[PDB]
């Protein structure tokens, strides 16, 4: 199992990698591939076996959640490889970007509970009381992402200068930030505002496009070829219900699209691609054209499939009326 | 002595208050008589038996820093009380807003250890890794409030509505935050900018307001009486001293305003009077006049006072 394929060396490159098809050590080795292709490794003296500790840290720090798990986390940086690519990205960004982009996104989820930041707010759980109600989870992940590289064996930027770590943990510490969904319409409306006259040498327009890449990986699962993407809805939704139910045996508020009786695999995933991906990576791809084919594209096929799918749940739900 | 006398209780309302003759003890009574006084305990139900738990668990969270400790809790709460009635901030203000401002004073400094955030985040601390380098300390200060309030023997809120505590949490969650000095010249701009038409009604304006409000109570040492005050300056730089020793000691930067070997008493507080206390009354001011009188005459006062004893410093050095 262990030892990759040059095959799926060659495939990890791009967005339509199946994610499914690997286990635990099989992820980490691509993770560990990513870093040397990219010439992080290289770049900041990274100890390979350190690399390879700091990968199973992170791996343990991760949940067996349905959806907010190791395999998310794997997705995420798999499809943020796939963007350094697909958009040349190290034409744009320094390697202490870069690092900063793949580094965040393996660690931007760690050790997430399975309930989302309105439910440990609500529930004013041990968290939200934490990091007074201000992104709960996010901060969470930051912490114990840099908890993680406090250890020894595991710190790949134990031969980064002091400098250059403060640079990198300031970076990691406002892409992880970023990815509270909270935050996305505020995010994007400053993005298409420098958008209007972009400049790859403001270090403020640059801190906002990798903010809006980072999120663009993170739910990027519809981007996908549809036989990858589809199971993760049933997960998302697996996890989206064991809250909503514990909202309710307590409660606390619940909301719609996480309601049990309310929200369908499809009218799960319309609205989300209609409103949140597709206007996402539109303006992404003002910046990268090659993005409207490789990933605009698969959204609007999966957003008619799940039009289609929900025509035919629909029509069930007819049959059920009484 | 925990009972007040009407002497007492009259003298706690004006900022002349001398805030070092009473004990722990007298100065919780002290507290816990500004919360009837002010209508809190009617007004929101608090159960007056749980009034004093809490207020003795907010002394047992505080530390023996020399400055950051239970009595500059007091000061706060007390300059905050002061304000109250003196700007007559019961016309202006709700009373959840008097209740975020009188309870984010007296938590304001939770748990505070005596080094600042730039220690937390240069050492690499516990804290500054916890809150990513966020306001560590005030981010703390926050969080032990909330955890004090949640045990329910010391919840002075536990017969508010989940809306009207949620309402107040956001509130002292901002207030508290808002007294990271770092952030000090970005909220003076902000309500500088509602100020040129300030708008009561504006809830944007009375957040800015509010959070002015504590700032001022947070570093007011300097309004008060010349003795009351003048202790105050050798527990600051008591407390101040004692990090950048140990930020020399443990190889770490070290931030001149804070270092033994340059800062004397008059240049620590003449630029902070003039730059930073004086400007930010003076805006204050211009919202409640009386502020003029009460609050900036002891502040000229102090800074020329201060100004000279720098001269005599200075002939003296050259004297040698
Ligand atoms: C604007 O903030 C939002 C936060 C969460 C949602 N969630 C959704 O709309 C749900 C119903 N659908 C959805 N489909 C996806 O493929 C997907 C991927 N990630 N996510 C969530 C984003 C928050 C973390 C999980 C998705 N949600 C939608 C919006
Ligand atoms: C602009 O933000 C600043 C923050 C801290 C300082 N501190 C000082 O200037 C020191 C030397 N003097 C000073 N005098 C005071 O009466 C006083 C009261 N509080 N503080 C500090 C405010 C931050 C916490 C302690 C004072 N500092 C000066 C400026
Ligand atoms: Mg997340
Ligand atoms: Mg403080
Ligand atoms: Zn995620
Ligand atoms: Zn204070």
């Amino acid at each position: 199992k262990y030892l990759l394929s040059p095959e799926t060396i060659e495939a990890l490159r791009k967005p339509t990698f199946d994610v499914w098809l690997w286990e635990p050590n099989e992820m980490l080795s691509c993770l560990e591939h990513m870093y040397h292709d990219l010439g992080l490794v290289r770049d900041f003296s990274i100890n390979p076996v350190t690399l390879r500790r700091w990968l199973f840290c992170v791996h343990d720090n991760y949940r067996n959640n349905p959806f907010h798990n190791f395999r998310h986390c794997f997705c995420v940086a798999q499809m943020m490889y796939s963007m350094v690519w697909l958009c040349s990205l190290q034409e744009k960004f320094s390697q202490t970007d870069i690092l900063i982009l793949m580094t965040a996104a393996i660690c931007h989820d760690l050790d997430h509970p399975g309930y989302n930041n309105t439910y440990q707010i609500n529930a004013r759980t041990e968290l939200a009381v934490r990091y007074n109600d201000i992104s709960p989870l996010e901060n969470h992940h930051c912490a114990v992402a840099f908890q993680i590289l406090a250890e020894p064996e595991c710190n790949i930027f134990s031969n980064i200068p002091p400098d250059g770590f403060k640079q990198i943990r300031q970076g990691m510490i406002t892409l992880i930030l970023a990815t509270d969904m909270a935050r996305h319409a505020e995010i994007m409306d400053s993005f298409k505002e420098k958008m209007e006259n972009f400049d790859y040498s403001n270090e403020e327009h640059m801190t906002l496009l990798k903010m809006i890449l980072i999120k663009c990986c993170d739910i990027s699962n519809e981007v996908r070829p549809m036989e990858v993407a589809e199971p993760w809805v049933d997960c998302l939704l697996e996890e989206y219900f064991m809250q909503s139910d514990r909202e309710k045996s307590e409660g606390l508020p619940v909301a719609p699209f996480m309601d049990r009786d309310k929200v369908t695999k499809a009218t799960a995933q319309i609205g989300f691609i209609k409103f949140v991906l597709i206007p996402m990576f539109e303006t992404v791809t003002k910046l990268f054209p090659m993005v409207e084919e490789i990933m605009l594209q698969p959204l609007w096929e999966s957003r008619d499939r799940y039009e289609e799918l929900k025509r035919i749940d629909d029509a069930m739900k007819e049959l059920q009326k009484k």
